[PDB]
């Protein structure tokens, strides 16, 4: 009987688990020592490790590769070879006949682990020859990552995880770290245990909120109004930081016209707030000696994100909040290994380490290692694009792996037309999902549990997660299948195991190089950069310490005026549609929904957070099956009527495939990173008499789609 230590696969926590084997079989699943959990877990870490074995009580894990060689149906199996050369094949001759750029690939923030993320780019430049390469932080924090470029030159969390203990003021905005991220969340309780304050900045009485010396509860999309005016008290009241701000900022003045504007007072409305809280936040905020931003969702998921990202870094400009421990700006990225991908390159325009394929010095580098004569400059297209490209005939294929954009994806409706618009769609992935259930040719690969790597935990931590188990089937890892396509495509590429990617990427990558899995080992957290080899280099901690990475190394000070949201609510729908996420169950809820104890807390279809007080004059009661309509759809979910959520706007997660929230939201893709404004939703809650009848429609309905994935994967 042993133990396989591993990183958790669900949240960026980065959780260190002791899985313990037992015979050949995943037994049960412990919290380790690591760096952010030290021995804690939460129920997600604790119980959704059972999916590895099959249990087939959401959809049945891949196990033969599948072509489906006629549009009209019928994903039967086929071997290797088979799909191998097919995928090959059919690449090839649409590169020939269209060029590179008419093939689009993404990588995967999930449990493949940094290494395949590598190879994917590598794939994607190197044989393919394209730039087309991208993962969810375009769905995200890609937002986070471009106002953040901009204003202090570097997209990650400013500081660490582990740093927020001992800020004096944890400035918490738009997002949820009790849901989301719990070890997190510990860290956040942690600080206000040893004494600092917490301000959380959301409409919702989240969980957080109940710690909070200060809720702000904005109204739903006025964000910079909120903002401006906290900024607007700082100048006022002459709380800002002037040497910082004179030695290491610029663009003040600038900043300082639009905040004369907004008052306090003149954003009383909008925010929904009082000028007092407005004050007394900034006034709080300001005076902490060390105070965090740690933001999310709240902020990314609005049209209008990279301009609240810019102006929440301003607000840490003009207070010195950076350069230091236990403050900075905190995006808290989502996904396990999302801040791992792009670590890698898994964006369409920089090669791993952040070496963007527009410096030729980079590309020659990158050419000269692969071997190939030039690598594509022009930067490639966003998957969020997909749908866009591929009606245009700009875009004809999709090797689509280990995500599920039928599910996640906004405005689910243009994703099918988008899969039903390309040549050739391939989805590499481990469960049969609604996104694998609509390709022209499936590959499986090996799960979590049954391969290993290194990810990267919310903070730019690398750690290790090691192979417990070996697969039931024959299946490849990621990196081991894109390998053999490149190589049937004539470019030569085969890894003995994943250290050895790990290395010659340690060699690309100047800020990896220091990262060794030595280094790393069963229960290191190293966060980039990391430079030397020497063990005296164990990682940067905080960033931005001399200088700010920009290319002057001033930070950029900036807002704008606030906007609202695009749709807007009528009489008939003053209802606002806030899409979030639920604990106990992760994102697509392949993994998570195939978990028997975490699957028998939640089932379809989900719930609607519903108002109190109004929901007593809307007929509808707390377990009641009701309707949300949208000019995008019409789903069906069960209500939850209580004090949580705010009056005037209802909460869904994009976890369910019945109730799937996405049906109904329209893509109002960001102008700068593209990304979807999930977070706001005109919809309209509608009750149902029949229960009854609808009680067997969520039924009926589930069942035929769980039937359906089912024959799929197992015929
Ligand atoms: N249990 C569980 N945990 C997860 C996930 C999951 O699926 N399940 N998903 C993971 C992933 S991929 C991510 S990216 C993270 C995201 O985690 P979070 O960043 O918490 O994201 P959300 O919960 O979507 O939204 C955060 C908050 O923004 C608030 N908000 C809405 N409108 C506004 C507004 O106008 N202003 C402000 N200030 N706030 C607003 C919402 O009410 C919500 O409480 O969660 C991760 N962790
Ligand atoms: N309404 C609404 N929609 C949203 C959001 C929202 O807030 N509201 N949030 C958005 C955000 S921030 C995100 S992160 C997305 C999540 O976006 P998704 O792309 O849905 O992410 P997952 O659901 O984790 O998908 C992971 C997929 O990879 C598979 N997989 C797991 N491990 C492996 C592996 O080793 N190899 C392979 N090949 N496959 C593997 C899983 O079975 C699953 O099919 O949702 C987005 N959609
Ligand atoms: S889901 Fe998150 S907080 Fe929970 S165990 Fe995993 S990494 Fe840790
Ligand atoms: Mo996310």
């Amino acid at each position: 009987m042993k133990k396989v230590v591993t990183v958790c696969p669900y949240c960026a926590s980065g959780c260190k688990i002791n899985l313990v084997v037992d015979n050949g079989k995943i037994v049960r699943a412990e919290a380790a020592q690591g760096k952010t959990n030290q021995g804690t877990l939460c129920l997600k870490g604790y119980y959704g490790w059972d999916f590895i074995n099959d249990t087939q009580i959401l959809t049945p894990r891949l196990k033969t590769p599948m072509i489906r060689r006629q549009r009209g149906g019928k994903l039967e199996p086929v071997s290797w070879d088979e799909a191998l050369n097919y995928v090959a094949e059919r690449l090839s001759a649409i590169k020939e006949k269209y060029g590179p750029d008419a093939i689009q690939t993404t990588g995967s923030s999930r449990g493949t682990g940094n290494e395949t993320n590598y190879v994917m780019q590598k794939f994607a430049r190197a044989v393919i020859g394209t730039n087309n390469v991208d993962c969810c932080a375009r769905v995200x924090h890609g937002p986070s990552v471009a106002g953040l470029h901009q204003s202090v030159g570097n997209g990650a969390m400013s500081n660490a995880i582990n740093e927020i203990d001992n800020t004096d003021l944890v400035f918490v905005f738009g997002y949820n770290p009790a849901d989301s991220h719990p070890i997190v969340a510990n860290h956040v309780i942690n600080a206000k245990r040893n004494g600092a304050k917490i301000i959380v900045c959301d409409p919702r009485k989240i969980e957080t909120a109940r710690i909070a010396d200060m809720h702000i509860a904005l109204k739903n999309g006025s964000n910079i109004a909120l903002l401006n005016a906290m900024g607007h008290v700082i100048i006022e009241e002459n709380l800002y930081d002037k040497a910082f701000v004179a030695s290491r900022t610029e663009g003040f003045e600038e900043y300082r016209k639009i905040v004369e504007g907004y008052t306090p007072e003149s954003v009383e409305d909008i925010t929904g707030v009082s000028a007092s809280e407005i004050r007394q936040a900034a006034r709080m905020y300001a005076q902490a000696k060390s105070a965090a931003i740690l933001w999310g969702m709240g902020v990314t998921q609005f049209y209008q994100g990279v301009e609240t990202v810019r102006s929440l870094t301003s607000l840490a400009m003009l207070t010195g909040n950076l350069g230091k421990p236990h403050a900075g700006v905190n995006p808290v990225r989502g996904q396990n290994n999302v801040q791992g991908a792009c670590d890698m390159g898994a964006l369409p325009d920089t090669y791993p380490g952040y070496q963007y394929v527009k410096d030729p010095a980079n590309r020659e580098k990158f050419a000269k290692a692969w071997g190939v004569e030039s690598l594509p400059a022009h930067t490639g297209y966003r998957i969020s694009e997909l749908p866009h490209r591929a009606a245009h005939g700009e875009v004809r294929a999709a090797y689509i792996m280990g995500e599920d954009p039928l599910q996640t994806d906004a405005e689910l409706s243009a994703v099918r037309k988008a899969f039903e618009d390309l040549e050739l769609v391939i989805v590499q992935d481990i469960f049969m999902t609604k996104t694998a259930s609509a390709a022209d040719v499936i590959l499986p690969s090996t799960s979590w549990g049954e391969h290993e790597g290194v990810f990267t935990a919310a903070d730019r931590g690398f750690q290790r997660f090691f192979k417990a188990v070996e697969p039931k089937w024959d299946l490849k890892t990621d990196w081991q299948i894109i390998s053999e396509i490149a190589t049937r495509m004539g470019y030569p590429m085969h890894y003995n195991n994943t250290q050895e990617i790990w290395d010659e990427l340690r060699h690309l990558c100047p800020d990896f190089y220091g990262a060794t899995y030595e280094k790393m080992g069963e229960l290191g957290f190293i966060q980039w950069p990391c430079r030397d080899t020497s063990d005296a280099d164990q990682g940067t901690s905080y960033l931005f310490k001399e200088k700010f990475d920009t290319p002057n190394g001033l930070a950029q000070f900036f807002t704008c005026d606030w906007v609202a949201p695009i749709d807007k609510l009528t009489d008939e729908y003053p209802m606002v549609l806030s899409t979030v996420r639920e604990v106990g169950h992760y994102s697509c809820r392949s993994m998570t929904g195939n978990c028997a104890a975490l699957a028998a807390l939640a089932d379809e279809p989900g719930y609607a957070q519903i108002n109190t007080e109004d929901a007593k004059r809307l007929g509808i009661e707390d377990e009641a099956l009701v309707w949300v309509h949208s000019r995008k759809g019409k789903i069906i979910t069960r209500a939850q009527v209580s004090d949580r959520p705010n009056k005037g706007a209802i909460y869904m997660t994009y976890q369910w495939w019945i109730g799937a929230c996405n049906e109904l939201v329209t893509e109002n893709l960001s102008p700068i990173t593209k990304t979807p404004e999930y977070k706001y939703c005109a919809v309209r809650v509608e009750p149902i008499a029949d229960q009854r009848a609808a009680e067997q429609y969520v039924i009926d309905e589930y069942n035929k789609l769980k039937t359906r994935l089912r024959e799929a994967a197992l015929a």
